[PDB]
């Protein structure tokens, strides 16, 4: 029993974690095979960030310029290159703990982890969602720039996210590993906001799932909804629509708990409606949208990676 | 910017985890240098957990009837001996991922990140405290005894936690790396109850501190107390005592942000009293006492592990 925010674990990931400088700008990088991969703005000064010419700094840059670090190994850039706002050292060392991988785009909604790193050294690991504004809640300071976020499925890491920025209430931006942002974000110091953030109702019908299976059932009502209904409720409340494909990832834990889908949906419009009147769900006092359904699963069903 | 709940990199640990199996029971074991080491109910069946004579089943056994598995590998016991709860498998090869390492009996209060095993294989990590009452509030399943918890000091692994049982609430207790449980629990199956909880005053101070640094400061009034007053004042909503080295740990913190712990303290006695007003800290709407005064450091500071 029990239910944490959990991360998966980081090992296969921190054996890929390089330092990357470039002139005085130190962040991290991602080693696999011979490639190392970082944001591209470790080619530029403070002065440069405010506006900078990216392919203009870049074409003025020689392999020897960049400084990659790998503990007290430095590894010879032979080869860069830019692939939109990710950067790609090849390096003339292969790295040989590189782990099965693979880059993914993940969807709004979804959940990885984070490898939270300075100097090409980890600080920590923790769990996050890409939010359906595009943003995460993360924990970043300056130097974190290059830190990634992964799924592991098994024997195979999914880089999703590797970290780029910072914007006004503390939330980050950054791009997958092709170097395309999440989000309607660019790579310049310039006035730029989050979009008005939405609750992920699927993950929260996740969470309620997580709640009975742990024992937590005093928000159960005997009523049923329809979608339709459920739907018009939760979007006053700034909730994401419930479509018929979540319903159809709900599945599992709706027959493991016996708990028909629209039957939550009736249970959750009653919390949003009446709130929760002093009362914690797991240990929480607000509804919590970042767990998936499939995390539910894994940390109830114990799911592990080899 | 940003707080998450952050857990140590797992990498070192993840090298250490091992399958256990005696007759049918099934665990995971820790692999270092040549001895695994696991919980001792490792050799009863079901039955017998409720009420083992563990070294009568030991004395039983012999170094065929452990099979340690590292993968594909089988690991051949060479001897075996019991330390308190924690039984000891000798084995005839050394782990070559053996990271320097050290065992420690944590203070409640104290944090540490929980590698949650099942079969030997990581599911994941997640940071738990040592509660007052000498439990963890942790995640897991039947499968996850011998999972351990830890700390990292730069290169070195202190554990601190090897995972026993689950008590009523869903809350867990287990065993130092000597074997000795924390608080009063015996590895038997009968009624056993966790001891009523308090909350960890200096730690929610430090989350206070962490409130402030991410600029979340709505809750800071213009008063001070005495440590007398607040001891008083906090008594009665359940707060352990705060001491004068509780109030020294907290330096590091007063320091960076100008605000006296005594003022801190006054901030702290106004939310008990008044509770938060539909207002949050940091996401929360609950004090959060499971990070420490260093984790907090560590998280607002970077620090980072080799
Ligand atoms: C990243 O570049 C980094 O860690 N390092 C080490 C270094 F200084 F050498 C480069 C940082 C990470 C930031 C720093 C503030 C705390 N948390 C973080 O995630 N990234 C940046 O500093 C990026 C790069 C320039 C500006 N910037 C920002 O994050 C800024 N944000 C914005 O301008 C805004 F649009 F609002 F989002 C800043 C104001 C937070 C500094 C780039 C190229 C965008
Ligand atoms: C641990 O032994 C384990 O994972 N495994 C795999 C195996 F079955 F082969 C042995 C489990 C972990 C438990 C299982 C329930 C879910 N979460 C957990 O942490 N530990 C136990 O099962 C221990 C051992 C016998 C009984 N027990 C308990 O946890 C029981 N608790 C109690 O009796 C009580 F005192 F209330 F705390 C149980 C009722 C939760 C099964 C030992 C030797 C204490
Ligand atoms: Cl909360």
């Amino acid at each position: 029993s029990g239910f944490r925010k959990m991360a998966f674990p980081s090992g296969k990931v921190e054996g890929c974690m390089v330092q990357v400088t470039c002139g005085t700008t130190t962040l991290n990088g991602l080693w696999l095979d011979d490639v190392v991969y970082c944001p591209r703005h470790v080619i530029c000064t403070s002065e440069d960030m405010l506006n900078p010419n990216y392919e203009d700094l870049l074409i003025r840059k020689s392999n020897h310029n960049f400084l990659v670090q790998a503990g007290n190994v430095q590894l010879r850039v032979i080869g860069h290159s830019m692939q939109n706002c990710v950067l790609k050292l090849k390096v003339d060392t292969a790295n040989p703990k590189t782990p099965k991988y693979k880059f993914v785009r993940i969807q709004p909604g979804q959940t990885f982890s984070v490898l939270a790193c300075y100097n090409g050294s980890p600080s920590g690991v923790y769990q996050c969602a890409m939010r359906p504004n595009f943003t995460i809640k993360g924990s970043f300071l300056n130097g974190s720039c290059g830190s990634v976020g992964f799924n592991i499925d098994y024997d195979c890491v999914s880089f999703c996210y590797m970290h780029h920025m910072e914007l006004p209430t503390g939330v980050h931006a950054g791009t997958d590993l092709e170097g395309n942002f999440y989000g309607p974000f660019v790579d310049r110091q310039t006035a730029q906001a989050a979009g008005t953030d939405t609750t992920i109702t699927v993950n929260v019908l996740a969470w309620l799932y997580a709640a009975v299976i742990n024992g937590d059932r005093w928000f159960l009502n005997r009523f049923t909804t329809t979608l339709n209904d459920f739907n018009l409720v939760a979007m006053k409340y700034n909730y994401e629509p419930l479509t018929q494909d979540h319903v159809d990832i709900l599945g599992p834990l709706s027959a493991q708990t016996g708990i028909a889908v629209l039957d939550m949906c009736a249970s959750l419009k009653e919390l949003l409606q009446n709130g929760m009147n002093g009362r914690t769900i797991l240990g929480s006092a607000l509804l919590e949208d970042e767990f998936t359904p499939f995390d539910v699963v894994r940390q109830c069903s114990g799911v592990t990676f080899q």
